[PDB]
């Protein structure tokens, strides 16, 4: 009940920033994410005995896959702890427990294929759940690890408060299905422009839960230039062995997917920067102005590949 995580200095004020990248040293994530529950949340939220065998079940159903890995779910967790701390008073204390929690689960048992990938090969996850097919998957991979002996981190709320945080978890983890942003986004842009949007109205909230999702899933392009560059190598390595397996199955992928046009991924990151991810962080900081960090370091990385595309590096 005593017992403070505490991070070295460096790490304690850069965690607090948005751009803050964990590092290389795996064995030091399960501390960095106790430590963003602790401030963001409470040490009272969760039994630590429950939360760190929770958080290490978690950790062992993700996959050695080069980006959809556990680093992956630590760097969208901390992407959350950093709205939640920036927008204090404008969440629930059961909001906050469970958008945390969905960040770390919302990738569980990927194996590094899109829900196209998986409805073309005829995959089972395909018959099972036939739209947000792995969202659906990564979502029941949670409820399954929650009901382990020992692993009911929830188990202190009551029914009611129980039931409506499995329901933020569940539409949460949907919403990273990037096939449902652009409808999201574009009734959140309606409604704020048109100023009927009331965060007390729960399908208003659950709209705004679902597009700091989004935010968080994306943050790799908020990050410095050289995080957002080299992971971009481990977001590719994915896409082209999708690729290939798409032409194993006679299919022609699309080019991002194509290891045969690696040319052209300064422009295709250009498009995805473009259709996808400044309209996100534009319409997140309408939203939740203290939110502005990720859009300026988005439209920073936007600008290094504009510099890529004209020769310049
Ligand atoms: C979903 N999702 N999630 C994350 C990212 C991503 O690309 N994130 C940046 C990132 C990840 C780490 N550092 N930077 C994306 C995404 O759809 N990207 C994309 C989207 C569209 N395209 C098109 C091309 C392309 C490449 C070569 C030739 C022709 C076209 N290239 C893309 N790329
Ligand atoms: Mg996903
Ligand atoms: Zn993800």
């Amino acid at each position: 009940g005593l017992m403070q995580f505490t991070l070295p200095v460096r790490l304690c004020k850069e965690i607090e920033l948005f751009h803050f990248d964990i590092g290389p040293f795996e064995n030091m994530w399960p501390g960095i994410f106790v430590y963003m529950v602790h401030r963001s949340c409470g040490t009272s939220c969760f039994e630590l005995e429950k939360l760190c065998r929770f958080i290490m079940s978690v950790k062992k159903n993700y996959r050695r896959v080069p980006y959809h890995n556990w680093k992956h779910a630590v760097t969208v967790a901390h992407c959350m702890y950093a709205i939640l701390q920036n927008n204090h008073t404008l969440f629930t204390d059961l909001e906050r427990k469970g958008l945390l929690i969905a960040c770390l689960c919302h990738d569980l048992d990927h194996r590094g294929f899109s829900n196209s990938y998986l409805q073309k090969f005829d995959h089972p996850l395909a018959a099972l759940y036939s739209t947000s097919t792995m969202e659906q998957h990564h979502f029941s991979q949670t409820v399954s690890i929650l009901q382990l002996e020992g692993h009911n981190i929830f188990s202190t709320l009551s029914s009611s408060e129980y039931e409506q945080v499995l329901e933020i978890i569940r539409k949460a983890i949907i919403a990273t299905d990037l096939a449902l942003y652009f409808g999201n986004r574009k009734q959140l842009e309606e409604m704020y422009q048109t100023g009927s949007l009331n965060l007390n109205n729960q399908s208003h909230r659950d709209r705004v839960i679902g597009l700091m999702m989004t935010a968080c899933d994306l943050c790799s392009v908020t990050k410095l230039w050289p995080v957002t560059k080299l992971t971009a190598n481990d977001i590719y390595a994915e896409f082209w062995a999708e690729g290939d397996e798409m032409k194993k199955l006679g299919i022609q992928p699309i080019p991002m997917m194509d290891r045969d046009k690696k040319d052209e991924v300064p422009q295709g990151q250009l498009g995805f920067y473009n259709a996808v991810a400044i309209p996100c962080y534009t319409t997140l900081t309408q939203i939740l102005p203290p939110t502005e960090p990720l859009l300026k370091a988005c439209r920073d990385n936007l600008s290094q590949w504009e510099k890529v595309i004209r020769g310049e590096e």
